[PDB]
């Protein structure tokens, strides 16, 4: 039923809005995590939830908002650890 995902994300992805756009489907979601920007330029997502919601955000990271350019996500799966209480920024 519950697992993590974890994605980085490269391409055109910080200072586009990217973060909040994962945030906004996240939380519509009931997805808790973070989306954490690497010094890189890439981004790094945990997201903890229902296996299908975790789904719906993976096609969301995938896309981005209009102002990103998405070009790779790298993602797996591990155990739900339940100790996220909100989906945060870092």
């Amino acid at each position: 039923m519950l697992k993590r995902m974890y994605a980085r994300v490269y391409g055109l992805v910080q200072g586009v809005g990217f973060r909040k756009f994962v945030q906004i489907h996240a939380i519509r979601l009931g997805i808790k995590g973070y989306a954490k920007n690497l010094p890189d330029g890439s981004v790094e997502v945990v997201a903890e939830g229902y296996e299908e919601a975790l789904s719906k955000l993976l096609e969301r990271i995938k896309q981005g908002p209009p102002a990103a350019e998405v070009e790779k996500v790298d993602y797996s799966f591990s155990e739900y650890k339940g100790e996220f209480e909100d989906f945060e920024t870092y």
